[PDB]
């Protein structure tokens, strides 16, 4: 099996939905004024991470989507993407930090489930999802700290 | 083909993400004061529609996820789901009616592509998506009318 451009571009187009949430809800002064941990990355790190992940996750899905028995893996993939799209509107749109922690935690679970199901069909597709699970872990940690350091403000859920 | 509860519940859980956007962004007085066409349904119709569609689309995806060549169909399904999740944050969260029309139009394309790809593998999966395409058409019309009848308000954007 090889590069299937129809599949890859379909999965890449699907990443247009979360990318659109980030483009329309760029962090503002509210984000700057939030209490954040010292290990909170600078602003320019986040566009680099998600652009890379969108390409990595669509490559991996393209490989898996060509294999028999793909059904459960691709259902997991649909779930993680939808909750990925949900996160930025919850955190930066509605300003509900605690609810957003629930969202990223569910997303984390489905990312892990997708990665595992990918490993059962295609090892490289699973490997391609390893930096996504690492980054999703990191995002979960940053959501928790932001929520914790601003617990006494109404933005907590 | 089979009744596969693991697959069905995975697709149903995936619809929790768009359902969460609806739960968190209930239409308010801003929606009430918008100019609407006469065929704009009452508020109680929309929860009925979307609950039904979540189950129909998950049953249909469950059938497709059990066949060979499902990959392109499920990639279309993933794409459609993510833009479904994106719509309500754009229209009711950010209040960008014109931008939301672009989102529902892309979602419409992927609904149609999913339904057609579903018909190539399983007729029942395709038929189950016919009420989804109809409702998405209807939703597109309501977005268009809302934007057009309120063109001179800043939310038309
Ligand atoms: C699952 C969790 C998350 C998702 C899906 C997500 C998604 C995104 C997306 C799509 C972008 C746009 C990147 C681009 O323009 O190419 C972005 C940027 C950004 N996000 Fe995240 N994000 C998540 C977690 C977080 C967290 C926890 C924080 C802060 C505590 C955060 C802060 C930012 C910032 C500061 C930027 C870029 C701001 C700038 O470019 O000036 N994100 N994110
Ligand atoms: C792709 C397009 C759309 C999606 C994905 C979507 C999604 C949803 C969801 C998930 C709910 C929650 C239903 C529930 O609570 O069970 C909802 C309710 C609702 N939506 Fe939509 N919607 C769309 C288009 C529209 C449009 C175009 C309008 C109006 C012009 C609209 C108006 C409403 C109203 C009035 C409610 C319920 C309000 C209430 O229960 O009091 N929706 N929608
Ligand atoms: C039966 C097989 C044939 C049918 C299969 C359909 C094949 C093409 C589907 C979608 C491509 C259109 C989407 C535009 C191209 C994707 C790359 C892109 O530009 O969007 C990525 C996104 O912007 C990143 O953030
Ligand atoms: C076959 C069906 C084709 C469906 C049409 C696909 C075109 C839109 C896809 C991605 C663009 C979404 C926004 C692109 C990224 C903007 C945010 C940065
Ligand atoms: C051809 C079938 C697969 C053959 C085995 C390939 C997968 C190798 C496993 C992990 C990469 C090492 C970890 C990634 C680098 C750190
Ligand atoms: C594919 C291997 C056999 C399947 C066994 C494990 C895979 C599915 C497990 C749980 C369903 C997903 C979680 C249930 C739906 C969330 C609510
Ligand atoms: C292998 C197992 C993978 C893990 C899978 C199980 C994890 C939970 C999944 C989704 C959250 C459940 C649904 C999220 C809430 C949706 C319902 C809802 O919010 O409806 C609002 C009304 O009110």
């Amino acid at each position: 099996m090889n590069m299937d451009w129809a599949l890859f571009l379909t999965f890449l187009a699907a990443c247009g939905a979360p990318a659109t949430t980030g483009a329309l809800l760029k962090p503002d002064e509210w984000y700057d004024n939030l209490n954040k941990p010292w290990w909170n990355p600078p602003r320019w790190v986040f566009p680099l991470a998600w652009t890379s992940l969108y390409f990595l996750m669509s490559l991996a899905a393209m490989r898996v989507a060509q294999l028999e028995g793909s059904g459960q893996a691709l259902a997991f993939y649909a779930a993680q993407l939808a909750f990925n799209t949900l996160w930025t509107p919850v955190f930066f749109g509605m300003k509900r930090m605690a609810t957003a922690l629930a969202v990223v935690m569910v997303m984390w679970l489905f990312v892990a489930a997708t990665m595992w199901a990918f490993f059962q069909l295609d090892t490289w597709a699973g490997v391609l999802f390893v930096p996504y699970l690492i980054w999703a872990t990191f995002a979960t940690g940053l959501n928790f700290e932001a929520m914790r350091l601003n617990w006494n403000r109404p933005e907590a859920r």
